[PDB]
């Protein structure tokens, strides 16, 4: 099974591409939102998945983060 | 003790930021380009360690499809013509 390292960059990558896509929703055709809107619902079950992966390996080993920081957007998109 | 269709997601997602992390490196005056370059070292090591497991999870007589096709680049698939 899985290392914590590549737990934590997998969870990471998902959420970033999660955020990239719903900013992009308002001006798309809402044609192909409806799609993606869709597609999208397939990763939050993924996201669920691994942090429940996460939350064992926290059980496991030391010297990891807590998960809400690893889905934390990063300030420098919000200010 | 992750669903196929987790990791199918998780690898593609990997994939994707790699793509763009090399957009980036390959564009004019790449900012902070050493630091780019070790953010790649680890989503290399994780895609290695998410493709070993991806192999684990199918069936000997399974449906899903190859690693590599989960990777694929997509501007590698497409063609352009204007109407003559």
């Amino acid at each position: 099974n899985l290392k914590p390292q590549t737990l934590m960059v997998a969870i990471q990558c998902v959420a970033a591409r999660t955020r990239e896509l719903d900013a992009q929703l308002q001006n798309d055709d809402p044609q192909n939102a409806a799609e993606l809107e869709q597609l999208l619902v397939g990763y939050d079950l993924a996201a669920d998945d691994l942090k429940n992966a996460y939350e064992q390996a926290l059980g496991q080993y030391s010297g990891l983060p807590p998960y809400d920081r690893l889905i934390e957007e990063p300030a420098s998109l919000e200010h």
